[PDB]
């Protein structure tokens, strides 16, 4: 019910990532690590880089083991090379356990580390199927569960501030909670609703309906999950398949049409600013994603506000204006429920029961008139048909 040792153990923000403190090696080396539900490698900076203030020094760890194998990891935007090994790993604000885990020691990288992000490595929390270089490299959470009595479950509360944080404020500020092995009831309101994990690779789910201000987007539900839909704390935006993105943007523009925004805003590139305190939240629609439920022919919905999908940013000029970027963008690799949508919800990664739970976050940003919601049930037929093959 209560996991006080782990509450408030995250820092960061949607634009640069949420991270947890970890230690690696003997004696322990402290590093800040991105929480990434959309990948499956534990990978840490292990050599000097301009954007790293510290890195893993394998030669100073008595418990370091060399696996004598390189890994080359190219992403769409960014890449790194590293060397595989194992070492003892702990999470200080975590379960009181130490485990031996695989670590990819990053020795070279391009456009991977983010200037000012305050993290030095990534904790891939998804499944072995998508680990690099192959599925034989046991992910961290798998090791944790196998080596300890920690329950096979974790839960994430990512806390968006609702305003920009300077790098001073972002260091001093609590960014949320990763509860390892449990569900903390203080982090949510109302009921938890669960959707099945379709397959254990990414945290893949099935979206069965989409509404903008209650209006059905009315696409074939396969389009919403083309070629998959995942829950991904290591992606900033809500990302939608091209066709869904075009339909959603058209509907959001129509709902918000009392104000005209430039193409660059809708493309997620350009900020828009309002006089301090005057952001017209009410002109922007709510977005509801309906997810397959655990009961046959049953769905539920999660509803987010513009306070979720408009990401606060600092003005390019010097001002007291309230400024934002549109944090919904197109994808060619399926739907990605990124950090901006996770900030609305307490999300339970129930690996043991192959399901993901959603509840309204106790730290979601809202106004006096509307809140994020998790509601059900709804009768929905032929939901397995919504899955892309
Ligand atoms: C939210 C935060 C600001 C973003 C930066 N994200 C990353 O650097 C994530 C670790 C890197 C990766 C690792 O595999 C693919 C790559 C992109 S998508 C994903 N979930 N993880």
């Amino acid at each position: 019910g209560s996991f006080v040792e782990m509450v408030d153990n995250l820092r960061g923000k949607s634009g640069q990532g949420y991270y947890v403190e970890m230690t690696v090696g003997s004696p322990p080396q402290t590093l800040n690590i991105l929480v990434d539900t959309g990948s499956s490698n534990f990978a840490v900076g292990a050599a000097p880089h301009p954007f790293l203030h510290r890195y893993y020094q394998r030669q100073l760890s008595s418990t370091y083991r060399d696996l004598r194998k390189g890994v080359y990891v190219p992403y769409t935007q960014g890449k790194w090379e590293g060397e595989l090994g194992t070492d003892l790993v702990s999470i200080p604000h975590g379960p009181n356990v130490t485990v031996r885990a695989n670590i990819a020691a990053i020795t070279e990288s391009d456009k991977f580390f983010i200037n000012g992000s305050n993290w030095e490595g990534i904790l891939g929390l998804a499944y072995a199927e998508i680990a690099r270089p192959d599925d034989s490299l046991e992910p961290f959470f798998d090791s944790l569960v196998k080596q300890t009595h920690v329950p096979n479950l974790f839960s994430l509360q990512l806390c968006g501030a609702g305003f920009p944080l300077n790098q001073s404020e972002v260091l001093a500020s609590v960014g949320g909670s990763m509860i390892i092995g449990g569900i903390d009831h203080s982090l949510y309101t109302g009921s938890l609703w669960y959707t099945p994990i379709r397959r254990e690779w990414y945290y893949e789910v099935i979206i069965v309906r989409v509404e903008i201000n209650g209006q059905d987007l009315k696409m074939d539900c396969k389009e919403y999950n083309y070629d998959k839909s995942i829950v991904d704390s290591g992606t900033t935006n809500l990302r939608l398949p091209k066709k869904v993105f075009e339909a959603a943007v058209k509907s959001i523009k129509a709902a918000s049409s009392t104000e005209k925004f430039p193409d660059g805003f809708w493309l997620g590139e350009q900020l828009v600013c309002w006089q301090a305190g005057t952001t017209p939240w009410n002109i922007f629609p709510v977005i509801s994603l309906y997810l397959m439920g655990e009961v046959t022919n049953q769905s539920f919905r999660i509803t987010i506000l513009p306070q979720q999908y408009l990401r606060p940013v600092e003005d390019v000029a010097t001002s007291q204006d309230d400024c934002y970027k549109f944090a919904i963008s197109q994808s060619s690799t399926g739907t990605v429920m990124g950090a901006v949508i996770m900030e609305g919800f307490y999300v339970v990664f129930d690996r043991a029961r192959k399901r993901i739970g959603f509840a309204v976050s106790a730290c979601h940003v809202h106004d006096e008139f509307r809140t994020a919601a998790v509601e059900g049930p709804f009768v929905t037929l032929d939901m397995e048909d919504c899955g892309y093959n």
